[PDB]
């Protein structure tokens, strides 16, 4: 917990006049950057806090991350994929709307 | 900010044997999801609390959304996209080694 990893940085980014959500990775020793994410349009954010919190790792859960699995078996950059299972911590955030 | 939007769930999840993050969105009124993010393999979580942080939207900011953008073209799931603004909030995740 001393040296650090990395970095992962998550942005509201404006392309071609529409909002997009990025997500970032960024090596530590080697700079090295990687998109993560880049999806929308999304809402732009409210000039207050968005709303978070961990969540148990019951059914509903598990079943998240078999939709994971499931979605990325079809994109098919990681191969064929078999769920396992989802473990702590799991976020949830809302988002209102405007 | 009384009405939902939608959920946004982020996840670790072990799929091959391997750890992943994962993100799904969720929208409220259709339950409709979709998958924002698959990628790995990393790190398993540590038993703490990650260290995250709001940072500034100067040019190391604006130069993540051009990368984030030139990246994003480099797959096509939005056409050709002209990268115009990084907004606030830009939120830095600091990972360390176990």
């Amino acid at each position: 917990f001393r040296e650090i990893k990395g970095y992962e940085y998550q942005l509201y980014v404006y392309a071609s006049d529409k909002l997009f959500r990025a997500d970032i990775s960024e090596d530590y020793k080697t700079r090295g950057r990687k998109l993560l994410r880049f999806n929308g349009p999304v809402p732009p954010p409210g000039g207050s806090g968005g709303e978070w919190e961990i969540i148990d790792i019951g059914p509903f859960t598990q079943n998240l991350g078999k939709f994971a699995v499931d979605e990325e078996n079809k994109i098919g950059q990681y191969g064929r994929l078999t769920f396992n299972k989802v473990i702590r911590p799991c976020m949830k955030k809302t988002i209102y709307e405007n």
